[PDB]
């Protein structure tokens, strides 16, 4: 033992990350335990020295946002030294781990459906990482909510979860379209903001578009422009995720599985 | 060595820290360096246990934001046990640490000042935390500011640097006057959100006002209302303090002192 429990997760400008990493430390106070986190950027390199670093540092639990291939082992093999890890937003392998994650192909879908109740003539997708199980599953959502669907479509998967990144694609998407599309839909409000700021350096006549954004900020109660969105139960996720964690660690039990935790919608655009 | 740095900061949900955090932690990979972060909650026990921690992790230097008194003696116990402590935002002894801090005094004062020239015919200070150091200097500021002011000044000083906080002061405040002050200055931009919601239960017509704070955010710039905003250079801030951090492992060179870092005035308002 250590009573230190660690946490890796992929960007500490992501305030959704912060949000889950303050609820953690403070349900793990109120149990008797310290946390400890650090971020990998999200990126594969950083994360597996993280991981070597907490395995030596000997943290009773270790909760991780991974961006590592499904393939990789590396996590089976301190689970085996006796290290529970749990899994926070990206799921881990539902057959070794204890994954608590959002409904996101759900979320998606749902998401992606208030936008075409509204005549959308054209309609894209702005994410990141095709390669992540939450990508896939927020992109398969969104076109499961296009059953049917005749407009035009358009995804663009960026390399990062970031405003730039966001920047750069609705650029992109810009120039593809000659002008806005009709309807848009994020797949993290980090990304919204990079599409803020392309929307920002064009005439404030040419700033409108139905849009919607997994995630949610205050800001978007005071912007002109309506936007739907889907946020994170950020308590409930920490809850869950400290909850299995300490009864690994109290009472040496653990079930892999998922348990996801459904979005809250948020409808500003009626 | 251990090759990680540790980092103590106040609140994971204050989106200055987590930049700190992230522009402390890339910095410091690429000169080969780990980063471990945990929070207090501007609580002294919090922050006495993480002490504790850091030490036992031995992680070869230590930042942190104190919420310690000028007479808790124990980073210089750490300190005296070769552990090199770099204070960040709360400065710390300088006649024995070393700390990189923004110049609160001048900023706060520039930024009431700015206010002044509009002649309002009320100006308010909302702030919290009044006996640390950081806000006696942004107290003081605003205090200058307002030399030969004539008109009503009124001060908000709360328990806490939330957007909760914010909002119960807002409240206090507009009671207190009986309406909207015509000027007021936030001492941080946690507080400001909270002055925000206060605003929102407000008809759209009865939210005008001149508008002052520390930090500054994207919502800032897409607000009807303008904000004038002096925003810390967190880049430059934490790259000072890295630097002092590396210093000190690598040749026992440590000489205290503080450096200033000026924040960077966003002048919104014409
Ligand atoms: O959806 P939010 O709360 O706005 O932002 C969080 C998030 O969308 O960004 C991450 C990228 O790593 C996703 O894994 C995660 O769910
Ligand atoms: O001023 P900002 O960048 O909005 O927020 C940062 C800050 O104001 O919040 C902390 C409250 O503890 C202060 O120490 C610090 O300067």
């Amino acid at each position: 033992h250590t009573r230190t429990l660690g946490f890796i997760l992929p960007d500490l400008e992501n305030p959704s990350y912060a949000r889950i990493a303050k609820q953690l430390e403070q349900g793990a106070r109120a149990r008797g335990y310290q946390l400890l986190i650090a971020s990998s950027d999200d990126q594969p390199d950083s994360e597996r020295q993280l991981q070597q670093l907490f395995r030596a540092r000997r943290c009773d639990a270790l909760f991780v946002a991974s961006c590592l291939p499904p393939e990789d082992d590396s996590y089976r093999e301190l689970q085996d030294k006796g290290l529970p890890v749990i899994a926070i937003d990206r799921r881990l392998d539902p057959a070794h781990f204890c994954s608590v994650i959002s409904d996101d192909r759900d979320a998606s879908r749902q998401l992606a459906a208030s936008l075409l109740s509204s005549a959308p003539r054209s309609i894209a997708l702005i994410g990141a990482r095709p390669e992540l199980s939450v990508s896939q599953a927020r992109a398969g959502g969104f076109d499961e909510a296009l059953q049917g669907y005749t407009g035009e479509v358009r995804r663009y998967q960026g390399e990062a979860f970031s405003r730039e990144c966001g920047q750069r694609l609705m650029q992109q998407l810009i120039d593809d379209l000659g002008g806005l599309p009709d309807a848009l839909v994020t797949t993290s409000y980090v990304l919204l903001q990079g599409v803020f700021d392309t929307l920002q350096a064009r005439p404030v006549d040419s700033r409108q578009l139905q849009l919607g954004t997994f995630g949610d900020n205050q800001l978007l109660d005071f912007l002109p422009l309506p936007v739907n969105a889907m946020a994170q139960q950020h308590g409930q996720i920490a809850a869950t995720a400290l909850e299995l964690a300490l009864a690994a660690i109290e009472e040496k039990r653990y079930e892999p599985g998922v348990h996801a935790v459904g979005r809250t919608f948020k409808q500003r655009i009626s």
